[PDB]
């Protein structure tokens, strides 16, 4: 019908938000679009305009910021709880869909968290007089290690081959790499090409011993290892002239057996 344009973000009180608070021009709307609590943060997204307002069509950023006023308990609260349920620390939440009534006061009796899907949890608020489900979306947004070209199985990383981009960790298939330092030495065990986040399952350490490298070994002698090679490894070796059977130690030495 109106394509309404919509603020980039709103700082707001707690209440009841409603699609005039969000929009650019004058509409006159009393349908509840979100319960605003305080201390917590929203992001109206266009799923949820899509859902309430289906007639409308809407312009400007992917989502509204809101930021609402207040104390920062049951926030604190909230993310303690959802903390505990998802097993992360040091995340931002949004919530992005809120049911119930608002609250007279915002004192909390039970606060419960359940998994809707990947990085989306129903935070159930009981209050003495009503309920509030917020469903709220996890995001981790961090510096990791993406690849500036092309590299090869076999490949060693170095710092010319990464560099650091802003990411959703939570989005991201894999432990990622925060510094250049975690991922410079190592040997990359795919080929893979530019505009990859870096993942600790793609790479591998340097082998403790390599084929063809001199190193001392105990039966008092050097000896020329036949393969590449960890601590612990019996690797097979040669010297004068014969074949040995030599554990990696500390060192690093072989250690020949019998």
């Amino acid at each position: 019908s109106l394509t309404l344009t919509l603020k980039e973000t709103l700082l707001a009180s707690p209440g009841v938000l409603f699609l005039d608070d969000i929009t650019i021009e004058k509409v006159e709307s009393e349908k509840n679009l979100m319960i605003l609590l305080p201390g917590l943060e929203y992001l109206v997204t266009r799923d949820l305009l899509r859902t309430k307002f289906p007639e409308y069509d809407f312009t400007g950023p992917e989502n509204v910021r809101i930021t609402v006023e207040g104390y920062s308990s049951l926030k604190n609260a909230v993310f303690e709880e959802i903390g505990k349920k998802a097993e992360a620390k040091d995340f931002e939440a949004f919530v992005v869909k809120t049911f119930g009534t608002l609250p007279e006061k915002f004192e909390p009796q039970t606060i419960r968290v359940t998994k809707i899907s990947k990085n989306l949890f129903s935070v159930f608020l009981r209050f003495p007089d009503t309920y509030v489900t917020l469903n709220m979306l996890l995001r981790k947004e961090r510096n990791v290690v993406v690849l500036k070209r092309n590299i090869n199985v076999g490949d060693v990383i170095k710092e010319e081959d990464v560099r650091l981009e802003k990411r959703n960790v939570f989005e991201i298939y894999g432990e990622p790499f925060f510094d250049v330092s975690e991922v410079v030495g190592k040997i990359s065990r795919r080929y893979l090409k530019e505009g990859t986040v870096l993942t600790a399952d793609m790479v591998k350490d340097p082998p403790d011993v390599v084929k063809g490298q001199v190193v001392p070994a105990y039966v008092t002698t050097f000896v020329e290892v036949l393969e590449n090679g960890y601590l612990g490894e019996t690797v097979r070796a040669m010297n004068s002239r014969k074949y040995v059977f030599g554990r990696v130690e500390r060192g690093p030495v072989l250690r020949i057996l019998e």
